[PDB]
């Protein structure tokens, strides 16, 4: 990938701005140990993740490079190049102008409802993205809404592998709100990442977030004990902001989504089934 110089993003950059773009920064968040930044390079339009224990995060940008030089596919995002000669690391990538699929579920900035249609070819393409890296025997770790990324098509790109990569581990990294209960425990499996992939089917299905404070139950994969629990149905949780979702594709995806909830890892189905399964429900 191509070499960029530190200084050469630091002024695409802005001198690494914290502010967010509505009001006239170039911060776009932080997740998996580094801080996205929005730049333009080469008559395009980036996204810059500096990275930024101080041996840990160098750890996390040799880590993204080694899987991406073998990781090239069209559902995850591209990397563009890097920068090392500078104090921090960079990671340079294209730009996903409709972000991520939490803030296209919450409709963050006003931006209109994605409709079932788009729903499913996003589930599809995220399924592929995570298909790629499993054949590649690679782990992803965090596999949530915010780590789902949209282009100008809205096709879905799997983003952040800083904590890609059955074994254990003392370091606990994740999300919880995604996390299967295995990997909660030190756990390393490509089977926490298909549980992870059935929050995320249940976030589409409902447009609820994994996790909302104010909300009872608080955690949205609980929702689905009280489907089980028959007090409620699917079709009382389908997202409301929507006009094209039919009864047998939102079934269809909910059985997906309940597959890949199994508390039991060994019982989940593998990548290339939740893929199968995701195609037969379109078609
Ligand atoms: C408003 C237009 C937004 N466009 C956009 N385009 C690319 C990225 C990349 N972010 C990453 C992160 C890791 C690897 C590749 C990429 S490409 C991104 N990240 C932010 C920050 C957060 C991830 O930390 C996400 O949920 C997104 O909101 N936002």
């Amino acid at each position: 990938f191509h070499s960029f110089s530190f200084y050469e993003l630091k002024n695409v950059t802005n001198n690494f701005d914290e502010r967010p773009i509505s009001v006239g920064g170039n911060k776009m968040g932080e997740g998996g140990f580094g801080v996205v930044y929005k730049g333009y390079v080469n008559n395009t339009t980036v996204a810059v993740k500096k990275l930024a224990t101080t041996e840990e995060l160098k750890q996390q940008f040799d880590q993204e490079i080694k899987v991406m030089a073998k990781c090239q596919h069209e559902n995850l995002v591209e990397l563009l190049g890097f920068s090392s000669d500078g104090d921090d690391l960079c990671l340079v990538y294209v730009y996903m102008p409709n972000g991520s699929l939490l803030d296209r579920l919450s409709c963050l900035d006003g931006t209109p409802p994605l409709s079932w249609h788009m729903r499913c070819k996003i589930a599809q393409g995220a399924a592929n993205g995570i298909n790629f890296l499993h054949e590649n025997h690679h782990i992803h770790r965090d596999i949530k809404s915010a780590n789902i990324l949209l282009d100008e098509a809205f096709t879905a790109k799997i983003s952040d592998f800083g904590l890609a990569r059955t074994v254990m581990t003392s370091r606990i990294v994740g999300t919880t709100a995604y996390m299967a209960p295995e990997a909660l425990r030190g756990e390393i499996t490509p089977k926490s990442d298909i549980y992870s992939f059935g929050v995320v089917l249940l976030e589409i299905i409902t447009g609820l977030p994994a996790v909302d404070e104010h909300r009872e139950p608080q955690l949205l994969l609980d929702i689905k004990e009280e489907i089980e629990d028959e007090e409620k149905t699917i079709e009382d949780y389908i997202d409301k902001k929507m006009n094209d979702a039919d009864s047998t594709s939102v079934e269809a995806m909910y059985s997906v989504a309940s597959q890949c909830l199994h508390e039991k890892k060994n019982k989940r189905p593998d990548i290339k089934k939740v893929q199968q399964l995701l195609q037969e429900m379109t078609a």
